[PDB]
């Protein structure tokens, strides 16, 4: 049981990248391990996630393939990012609710055989991060600050940083380990965050803004998800499903904006929330897609194993 | 009978729903506690769960939905809520009729919705009703908003905690479930639950209770939290997920402690989602983390689901089990 | 394919009002091109691309044909350059808006398909609202004064026979943004064409809004610039024999619905006031689909058959057996 715990957390690390691998997972925290502290967060978001769904009973392959402690480790890390005594038990509470999330949207999608994803460690991060202001157990930090939205008067840092922003790490080492680590499982998933990054970074420069956050990677965080998910492993990897990912890619940076100012009145993160809608998005519209060839969830593995699979 | 009674058997029975309890005493006695607080809002409740009573009719919903009140409860909330949160005017009763009726489509609109994978419809009717009929008041001067109301960017005195914080909240709670900020009615309104079965009265005082501590200890100002606000939408889960929507057991039990802990951080982080647009949170807290909940407990092994077309009083449900 | 492509961009802008004819939907775009040859380019900007984007990704070409594939497509086209100051990049940008609107209305088909609920404008907003939240933040762009960050707070003005006249026909054309009291004739004559039924209920259905409006103490100006008649046409035209059967209790229906379309119109103003963007569709796509999901349950209310439902005269002439 201690292994499988073990071997489920380490699993539920790489499914952040959709990537099923204890391995990369390891290589992944590795990455991460910018601060002890955070890695302590996580592996509690983690291992609080992955100890729930065991305690309610979920079909064993799904927790030890993993995705039962992915979003269970964004809640334990953000909670402490955007540190007091109770930091600790709020992580987990974060992390167990998301596993209720997690059911209540996967029962919900499944019937269309739509993914949960980030969905459900931002649901719940959101609602147990409004209530600051009016919930003083805890004190935020300076990265939030209610304000009305007013317009406004480097791709080293942030390619880098795109994948790190993408777990709230603003390291630029990490994000080249957590590429690499995403390398191990397969090459195909860390090209892909790779060009899910860029397709941010450059989409982002494009739309004009400011040069500031763009290095700071943020504008690669969300578009590194998509690159992953719809790279290979959602849909059988192909030319026509490549400009659909670019598509999307792009589409992922402009939400990202445009979801910040949705919550800049409550002046709260936007989190995943924008990989997440477009990302939704997509999906739900592939099957109306013939040129489209939509990969059958239960079944998306690796893009490898997903053409693989396919080949005969 | 007679179509008068029961429209009143119904209008009776929709109100203990409140709770999730069917019973045309339970909500009779639960009118007679909030009837103390003002006749007035008395009427505008027995206009609003009469509307949406008399509209289910209308439309030839199933009568067995009718009859067993589960086309009167958001009927109700509507009835109240639209005269409390704003300044009562000659057309604040047209109003209620409208808002009532519109809970009905709502709740429609939300059984087929929900239905498909056995989800309740929860107060969800009530609010995006009264949301959509209360949020253009800023542009629609027909009514005028009271002072309860007020735009305004979020911004991090404590007051001091005792003995008054708890009792005045703890009925508070309750009532404040019903927006009535009365604590005799919280006493009758938990007494009238004890009626129909004393399982959902306990769970409704855990509930209130739950929503009480969870809120000090996430440090919240002692000034709302002995006006119960943060008992209302407790109380509901208490009620829900105590032993009526999942077979009572221990696990049961956690799992409902754990959804009425997260109640209140809901509750909170609704407020400052509305707050820019200052209106009320309303049920919305309670609506959600529940939903939540219940679209997981499938998954759960360990957690048995009771059949929401079946659901009955937490007792009922374990004596159905029992087999 | 040119005049298929043509034949379907024809009919997704009488989809508009729900009418499936590439007469009605020509009748509409004259009255339109008349405010601006820019908003009828980039009307038929956004529509071509909603509608080559469809065939691109292989829809069924009955739903193309349809022009069900096109609809959504214009008010993307229209509304990103109103709502904001015409840059170069506002044309790539409508493009860009239209093609996300058919991604937008494929993830709702599939959404709303699995009871049989329409799609309704839903993808055209969703879709502009993303493409137009980020503003403030990717100043590529820049907005109109028509927007303006701001929290609620509670003059009059005088009402009149110009308030109703003005508003009325504004009300029609508000429905496509359009602030032109012709065209609004128009494009109800437009409608008349393919149905007399939805040209008269698209009608009932701004005034339904404008009186609704009136009533509920709104501020004299914004009525007869009829604004809060755009949402309530289109549930008259929707909810009009359209999507159930036309009867006495539909009716009923519609005019409830109609009304609730005002107080939603206002309700979604406010919510979106401090991000102060457009509430934009919004209004009629909420509280149209909360009826809809309704009807099924309605034994007295009939639903039209969704993958069935047409014109209110066919609708009426297919149930007469």
């Amino acid at each position: 049981p201690l292994i499988e715990f073990c071997d489920s957390v380490c699993r539920g690390c790489g499914q952040v990248m959709f990537q099923n691998n204890t391995v990369t997972g390891l290589l992944f925290f590795a990455g991460i391990f910018n601060s002890t502290t955070l890695g302590v967060c996580a592996v509690l978001g983690t291992a609080a996630s992955t100890l729930t769904a065991q305690l309610l009973g979920v079909d064993k392959p799904l927790v030890r393939a993993g995705l039962f402690g992915f979003n269970g480790t964004l809640a334990g890390i953000a909670l402490p990012f955007f540190y007091e005594p109770a930091m600790l038990g709020y992580v987990a509470l974060n992390g167990a609710f998301t596993t209720i999330i997690m059911a209540s949207l996967l029962n919900f999608l499944g019937k269309w055989g739509v993914p949960a994803l980030t969905a459900p460690f931002v649901l719940a991060t959101w609602l147990l991060m409004f209530g600051v202001y009016k919930l003083s157990l805890f004190h935020p930090g300076a990265l939030i600050a209610p304000a009305l939205p007013s317009v406004a008067g480097t791709f080293m840092e942030g390619l880098f940083k795109g994948v790190g922003e993408v777990m709230f790490q603003d390291n630029i080492v990490t994000g080249v380990i957590f590429v690499v680590a995403i390398l191990v499982n397969s090459r195909i998933s860390a090209l892909f965050a790779v060009i899910g990054s860029l397709v941010g970074l450059c989409t982002a420069l494009i739309m004009h803004s400011p040069e500031t956050p763009v290095r700071l990677g943020l504008y690669g965080f969300n578009s590194v998800l998509c690159g992953i998910a719809m790279g290979g492993i959602f849909f059988y990897l192909n030319i026509r499903t490549f400009l659909y990912a670019l598509g999307c890619m792009v589409l992922g940076a402009i939400a990202t904006g445009a979801f910040s100012v949705l919550l800049s009145p409550i002046g709260m993160p936007a989190l995943t929330w924008p990989f997440i809608v477009v990302t939704w998005l997509f999906l739900f519209a592939g099957s109306m897609f013939r040129n489209i060839a939509q990969v059958p969830t239960e079944k998306a593995g690796t893009p490898e194993d997903n053409l693989r699979s396919l080949a005969i």
